[PDB]
């Protein structure tokens, strides 16, 4: 089966065009050094992918208190801001173009990295059992944020937004996605409250849009990209209710013309009934403009479902991990590595 299409040059705006449609999706890998500051192996892991059309980088953390799971990059600091100058001068020497990822984990943080404070989020929504590989670090209750926390957060994502810009990044894909804390926000499971950050889709959507509205301001639209969940799955259940949330978030994003909106799922061949399917119909029945799918493709498959229009990108994930040359393969026809969990031990 063909995957011709994924070849394609793909303007996203008069900023940025794309030389073909694959992405680099996000993954964390938590390799950054004690002070999350990114490595020369990090530095080099991204360079020997930049054939992909466009690099999203691992969940990068805005502040201290965003902090959920050892060795994950910021860049609130200008140490962080020069090691990540490393990653872009090299992705761009090797003809590459990298947004990064913006992360705040929200009630999913733990005080252990940030020296025992609060733990944010819309809520006191607690999840259950431990940080992963330390047991010890038991989740907290969060505290449910005032309005000015809220306030702060927003500027904190944007001064994060600016600081991209200084360390030559060609944009910010906003992780808004996979329960974190925009999600939270997105999603009545998280998000009890009753002020104007909860109740009606306007308001649970306020806190994502007040962060894309502050992050455009700073870096420009054409440089703003968004992940998105509908379909909880990761560290959210989901609420009927949410689908009248997502009604309304899509067409207040489409006047904001963003470079893209991206689908946070796994496996996008699992449906939500709310939704009336997967994550990327429902996103893409209701929202006009540049789509990223996701979550267990192939070329071949994700080839197809752009050949139907059900999106227009396609991130690539775990065959990443595998195949540093993953678009070098595909566009010449070559067999791919299969990944295994094994491999992320090592960054290659
Ligand atoms: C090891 C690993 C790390 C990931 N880290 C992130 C992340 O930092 N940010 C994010 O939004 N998604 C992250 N994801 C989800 C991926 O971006 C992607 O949605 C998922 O792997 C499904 O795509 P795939 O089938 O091509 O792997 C991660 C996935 C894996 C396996
Ligand atoms: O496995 N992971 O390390 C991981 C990390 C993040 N993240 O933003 O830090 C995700 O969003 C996801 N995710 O939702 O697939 C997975
Ligand atoms: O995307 N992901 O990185 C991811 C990771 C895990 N995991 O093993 O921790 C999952 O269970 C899922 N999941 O089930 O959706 C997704």
């Amino acid at each position: 089966n063909s995957v011709e299409n994924l070849f394609d040059t793909y303007k996203l705006n008069d900023t940025i065009t794309l030389k073909n449609r694959i992405l680099m999706a996000p993954l964390t890998r938590c390799m950054a050094d004690a002070n999350l500051v990114p490595t020369d192996d990090m530095v080099a892991y991204y360079a020997r992918r930049a054939e992909a059309g466009l690099i999203i980088s691992e969940a990068t953390i805005i502040r201290p208190d965003a902090q959920g799971y050892p060795n994950t990059p910021g860049i609130f600091t200008q140490a962080q801001i020069a090691g990540w100058r490393k990653v872009t001068d090299a992705v761009h020497a090797n003809g590459g173009k990298i947004f990064v990822q913006l992360w705040h984990t929200g009630r999913v943080a733990h005080p252990h990295f940030f020296g025992g404070g609060d733990v944010l989020a819309p809520s006191a929504q607690k999840i259950e059992g431990s940080v992963p590989r330390m047991r010890e670090l038991t989740y907290v209750t969060p505290k449910a944020v005032t309005v000015e926390d809220i306030q702060g957060l927003v500027r904190d994502y944007a001064k994060a937004a600016e600081n991209v810009i200084e360390a030559g990044f060609d944009g910010v894909e906003i992780h808004g996605a996979n329960g974190y804390l925009i999600d939270q926000f997105l999603h009545h499971d998280s998000n009890r409250r009753t002020d104007e950050y909860g109740g009606t889709p306007v308001n649970m959507s306020r806190f994502a849009l007040e962060v894309v509205d502050a992050i455009i301001a700073r870096i420009g639209h054409d440089r703003t990209g968004l992940r998105i969940s509908p379909g909880a799955y990761f560290n959210m259940a989901s609420d009927s209710r949410d689908r009248v949330v997502f009604d309304y978030l899509l067409p207040e994003l489409e006047k904001r013309d963003l470079a893209f909106v991206h689908i946070g799922i796994f496996d996008d061949s699992i449906e939500f009934d709310y939704l009336g399917g997967t994550a990327s119909s429902y996103v893409r029945a209701h929202y006009g403009k540049t789509l990223v799918g996701v979550g267990s493709y192939s070329a071949e498959t994700a080839s197809k479902a752009i050949a139907e229009d059900k999106f227009d990108l396609i991130a690539i994930g775990r065959p990443f991990i595998a195949n540093p040359d993953y678009v070098a393969k595909v566009r010449n026809s070559e067999e791919l590595v299969a990944y295994s969990d094994e491999m992320l031990a090592s960054l290659i």
